[PDB]
């Protein structure tokens, strides 16, 4: 859509009736005894801020940087996030280590006045490099659950557009992270014949072996996890092998559901599976590079999950 032209900028600075500063920028109307500069094509941005007499009097002595940037859902769904950050944030407001996060719903509502991970956490350094290099990726999500902020899964940012195409739940994010080997800790609660059993992760490792057969890739994923157990009803021997099997099968069916959403609902690989075929199969990679998501959707997965209780 076409907007009216303006080549010069002006600024109004006011103090309002409810005591706050209001800066209204102005897009000055191009001119061909009256005050001509007053005419605008449109008003520009407005800045609202409460500032104390002491803060007008005492200027800042150094340039600080943003620690965390939280992006609202509607913004991420409609706009290239890299382009947005570039447009609104000066490079010197950010550091490599500044955190980037996603909000379900409105981001401003997630920040709340005081009382009295792991995704991964994504830092600006990495997120920007992902965007620039055509990678889909995950960003930790937060939600104001009435509220009370709370970590709540992950946003899925798709390559090219750099837009959020959906969210994974906390459980789905844990499952995906577990199978991919990026998980640090966590618990899997389930049941054995109705009795609650929980498996707490101590150490987990994943090996991924992609094999092309034929024209499409087949990812052989191996998951080895050691953990602690919690019980109800009430040692072993085969009984631990039995519980291990229950936990193993659960992870498998849970990851199948998540992978199905990635392949056929969202149609993107936000966990760098692409990198494994790049290392193991450069020639094949060279041919598919330009349409990896298409290939990802057609890809098959074979899991080998092995749990070990040490409690
Ligand atoms: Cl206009
Ligand atoms: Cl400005
Ligand atoms: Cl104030
Ligand atoms: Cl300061
Ligand atoms: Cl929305
Ligand atoms: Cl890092
Ligand atoms: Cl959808
Ligand atoms: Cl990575
Ligand atoms: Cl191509």
């Amino acid at each position: 859509d076409i907007e009216q032209l303006s080549f010069a900028r002006g600024l109004a600075i006011d103090e309002t009736n409810d005591h706050q500063y209001k800066l209204t920028y102005q897009n000055l109307l191009p001119q061909s005894g009256k005050p001509e500069f007053v005419n605008v094509t449109s008003h520009g941005k407005t800045i609202l801020e409460a500032v104390s007499d002491v803060s007008i009097k005492d200027p800042p002595v150094y340039s600080d940087h943003l620690k965390v940037i939280l992006l609202g859902e509607k913004l991420m769904r409609n706009q290239n996030v890299d382009q947005v950050l570039n447009h609104f944030i000066r490079d010197d407001e950010l550091r490599r280590s500044s955190y980037l996060m996603a909000a379900r719903g409105n981001a401003a509502d997630v920040f709340t006045k005081g009382n009295p991970k792991i995704m991964i956490p994504l830092r600006i350094g990495r997120a920007s490099v992902y965007s620039q290099n055509g990678y889909s990726y995950l960003i930790q999500a937060v939600k104001n659950e009435k509220g009370k902020a709370k970590y709540d899964g992950a946003g899925i940012i798709k390559r090219g557009s750099n837009k959020l195409v959906g969210f994974l739940s906390a459980d789905e994010t844990q499952t995906l992270s577990w199978v991919m080997g990026t998980i640090q800790g966590g618990v899997m609660p389930t049941t054995d014949k109705g009795h609650p059993i929980t498996f707490e992760i101590k150490k987990s490792k994943t090996k991924i072996k992609p094999v092309i057969e034929n024209g499409k890739p087949v990812f052989h994923i191996s998951v080895k996890t050691k953990g602690i157990l919690t019980e109800d009803q009430n040692f072993s021997k085969s009984y631990l092998h039995r519980l291990e099997n229950i936990f193993e099968k659960k992870l498998e069916r849970d990851v199948k559901q998540v992978m199905d959403k990635l392949q056929h609902e969202y149609k993107t690989d936000p966990v760098f599976l692409s990198d494994h075929i790049r290392i193991q199969h450069p020639d094949y990679w060279n041919k598919v590079k330009g349409h990896w998501d298409e290939i990802f959707s057609e890809t098959d997965f074979k899991y080998d999950i092995s749990f070990k209780i040490i409690n």
